[PDB]
DNA sequence: CCACATGGCTGAA
DNA sequence: GTTCAGCGCATGTG
């Protein structure tokens, strides 16, 4: 009766849609499977191996001769020199088990109807808001022309069951708005039906102002066969979370000396956010706020202001640790000591994967919903 | 127009 | 090439 659970992550980063679903899969009596992914982060391959595999032990390897496209910053695509740099390495070592065990095919690029993998249950995606337009561009043109490869070659019957994409508020602003709803009309010529979904990360277990938009989507043939039904999730408002909740105790912490700035009392805002100004602090708004460790607090980001979040607490103003930052983000501690563990990730780099992840609670919500048949 | 609220990019080293 | 301290406005609601 047990339901194998074929998932192949887009945009993969550290897994959080894989941490959700083997979070639920007892409760649903499945089992999780990685058919594949799509990463070409270096730190975050390395850390997604670190947190998902299973009697892994890295040692010094050659790099595969053709893991050629990957990055290390996530945004330009490494030289020839950084991949010798690379190569003869233990990090070397966590990308070819990426490859290996986890089929990480690297970069969309390359992802085709000839290894995109047939009979996918949960396929998730992502996609910056530039994509929309010039038609679409960029990953998002990968992701149609994927899907159109596979439509064309594929039985419907081996065509994602369901897709997921995670995406950032902007994507339903006035200018990305009637853009998003032609993809969505894409996505239907393709054989799905969709739900957007605006979700906030404080009304699923979490301390976190974090504003996600998702299109679920399922294959329509499915539906039919399933009787599935798409659950309301805005209205879900689970029991308030505080930022005290996740804080780890500690006699070692770096406090800020504030001294020179003059402050307010704390304000709550309509969003429960419980914050104070810095005053000839800096010059960038968001940079000047220390938060309450009783309300919530800001989105989490991978670089700048709200990388570096501070909170006050009895013993001074500090900014939340990597570890917090993975607390935040609903990965476990686990999760982080295995990061932690390998060496290879620095403090700055542990925050900005987390930075780009999606909480994992909302996740769990989301899957919760989908059907499956016997 | 106003007050209020909220969330990456990049050049110097 | 890397790293991150320094830096402001885009996109709203009311
Ligand atoms: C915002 S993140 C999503 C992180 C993920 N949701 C998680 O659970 O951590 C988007 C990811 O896509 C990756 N990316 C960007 N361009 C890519 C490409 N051509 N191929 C593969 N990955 C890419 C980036 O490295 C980044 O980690």
């Amino acid at each position: 009766k047990i339901k194998v659970i074929k998932v192949f992550e887009a945009f993969a980063g550290i897994g959080s849609q894989f941490k959700a679903l083997k979070n639920i899969a007892r409760s649903k009596n499945w089992e999780i499977q990685h058919s594949g992914m799509v990463e070409w982060f270096v730190d975050a391959i390395v850390s997604y191996v670190a947190i998902h595999s299973k009697n892994f032990n890295p040692k010094i390897e050659r790099l595969d001769r053709d893991i050629l496209s990957i990055s290390n910053d996530s945004k330009m695509p490494i030289s020839e020199y950084g991949i010798k740099k690379i190569n003869n390495t233990i990090k070397a070592s966590y990308l070819n088990y990426a490859k290996k065990h986890f089929n990480n095919l690297f970069d969309i690029k390359k992802v085709n109807k000839d290894n995109f993998p047939k009979n996918i249950d949960i396929f998730t995606y992502s996609f910056p808001c530039q994509d929309l337009s010039v038609t679409r561009s960029g990953l998002l043109w990968e992701i149609e022309r994927i899907l159109e490869e596979i439509k064309n070659s594929f039985s419907k019957e081996e065509m994602p069951k369901y897709l997921l994409m995670e995406n950032v508020k902007n994507l339903l602003s006035h200018k990305n708005k009637k853009n998003y709803n032609t993809w969505l009309k894409q996505l239907e010529k393709f054989g799905y039906k969709s739900k957007t979904y605006l979700l906030n990360s404080k009304n699923f277990d979490n301390c976190q102002n974090r504003e996600r938009v998702f299109c679920l989507s399922i294959r329509d043939d499915y539906l039919e066969k399933t009787g599935f039904k798409f659950k309301e999730l805005e209205k879900v408002k689970n029991p308030p979370k505080k930022i005290k909740d996740i804080l780890v105790d500690s006699s070692n912490y770096k406090y800020l000396n504030l001294n020179k700035y003059e402050t307010t009392t704390f304000r709550e805002t309509k969003s429960n956010i419980i914050s104070r100004p810095l005053k000839n602090y800096t010059t960038f708004n968001s940079e000047n706020y220390v938060y309450n460790i009783n309300g919530i607090g800001p989105t989490l980001t991978a670089s700048g202001a709200n990388s570096r979040i501070k909170i006050e607490t009895q013993q001074g103003v500090r900014y939340l640790t990597p570890l917090e930052c993975f607390k935040y983000m609903q990965f476990d501690v686990n999760d982080f000591k295995k990061v932690q563990s390998t060496n290879l990730i620095s403090e700055n780099k542990m925050i900005y994967i987390a930075g780009n992840s999606i909480p994992v609670k909302i996740l769990e919500a989301i899957f919760n919903t989908l059907e499956f048949v016997n």
